[PDB]
């Protein structure tokens, strides 16, 4: 078979180019209304194939910019907009999460909401067909959705631990004396809302004989049932630019790697191919504090941290043993540099952080996220 990197040349390969098409895509915005001239322009091309074209940005009147550059801009500064769970059409997982899902009341906010979640279909599409990354990270649901496929009791896991532990109970164990019934009971504005999983649901007994129904039902109603108008929407304006047929040689963790570059980074892995320079090593109080840093970030922030330092956000294949930086293979490098009264600076050309020896786990912390958000 083909590993990740291989499928997504074979992939490209079959993206053929268009040629009834112009040869670029205009589209002028304005900053403080990004979002909704992006979508006047994107809905209302007469063919969705005009958007292959190259992408033709202009901001605000600003001639005289590589228009590579902008397009750019223009994905990272889109993607905060629609995914601003503020609009009503994503929100996150969980309170505890940073992970984003289809809001099931997207539509009370807005009535024209499936046109919306289309345009954001559209852009995805964009994204991936020109080699572009949206900035949003979406639970593991949404990428299966797209590829049509199955979602388990192990994706709810990711999600909520706690529902996926209760459930789990119930799959090993023999539930009848629990009296579950096919319900499910969600507490929302201080009261607790009961939805039958099925007809007469209340009355159902959850037994040996359907619990396998029962989970399926309760997984569907977390994930599924309530936004399947939402994301055939998205995935209508998704596949007018990338063939579903081509999306499917990607499983779900390469899909979302694609869309939006963010992925499990093994710290691990990146701990061991790390080297180090001027009085650093691996025992060092102030790299050891560098660790236990980069162990707590959130995977967006480990991300982030390797974009600071590498200039790019990508994990190379087989590890960071085989991590290249500007004249070859160039190991992650942590160097002693500076006093504690200025940020980390980072040399992408070497994928070198110039690290500080900071006196205390909390201030490297504080210099070190400083240093990220900047980037
Ligand atoms: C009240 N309905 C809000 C609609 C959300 N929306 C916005 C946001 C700001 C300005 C205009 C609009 C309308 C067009 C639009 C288009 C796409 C998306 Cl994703 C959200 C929106």
């Amino acid at each position: 078979s083909r590993d990740y990197k291989r499928k997504y040349e074979f992939f490209r390969r079959k993206l053929k180019k268009q040629n009834d098409i112009p040869n670029k895509f205009e589209m002028k915005l304005r900053r403080a209304t990004v979002l909704e001239d992006s979508y006047r322009r994107i809905m209302g091309v007469k063919r969705a194939d005009f958007l292959k074209a190259r992408l033709w940005i202009e901001f605000d009147g600003e001639k005289g910019l590589d228009y590579g550059g902008v397009a750019r801009e223009w994905f990272f500064l889109i993607s905060k907009e629609m995914f601003n769970p503020y609009y009503g059409l994503f929100e996150y997982s969980a309170t505890d999460n940073y992970t984003l899902q289809i809001n099931p009341n997207s539509g009370l906010c807005n009535e024209d909401h499936l046109s919306y979640f289309k345009f954001i279909g559209r852009v995805a599409g964009m994204a991936v067909y020109h080699g572009k990354l949206l900035d949003g990270f979406f639970i593991r649901p949404f990428y299966k959705m797209m590829l049509h496929k199955p979602i388990t009791l192990h994706d709810m896991e990711s999600v909520d631990s706690e529902y996926y532990n209760s459930l789990r109970w119930i799959l090993e164990n023999d539930p009848t004396e629990l009296d579950l019934r096919f319900i499910i009971d969600e507490e929302l504005f201080g009261q607790t809302h009961q939805h039958e999983l099925k007809n007469g649901g209340s009355e159902i007994v959850v037994t040996n004989k359907n619990k396998k129904e029962y989970i399926y039902l309760v997984i569907q109603w977390r994930f599924v049932n309530r936004i399947q108008k939402q994301m055939a929407a998205f995935k209508e304006g998704f596949f007018e630019l990338i063939p579903q047929d081509l999306i499917k040689i990607f499983d779900e963790n390469e899909l979302e790697l694609l869309m939006c570059g963010l992925g499990d980074v093994d710290v691990n892995d990146w701990r061991e191919h790390t080297k180090y320079k001027n009085g650093y090593s691996a025992n060092h109080q102030v790299i050891q504090w560098f660790w236990k840093a980069v162990l707590m970030m959130d995977s967006e922030k480990r991300i982030r941290l390797l974009q600071f330092v590498t200039g790019t956000s990508r994990v190379p294949m087989n590890g960071f043993a085989e991590l290249y930086g500007s004249n070859g293979p160039q190991s992650f490098t942590v160097e002693q540099w500076g006093t504690p009264e200025k940020l980390p600076r980072a040399h992408t050309c070497f994928n070198r952080l110039d690290l500080p020896p900071y006196e205390s786990f909390e201030e490297l912390w504080d210099k070190l996220q400083m240093a990220i958000e900047n980037t």
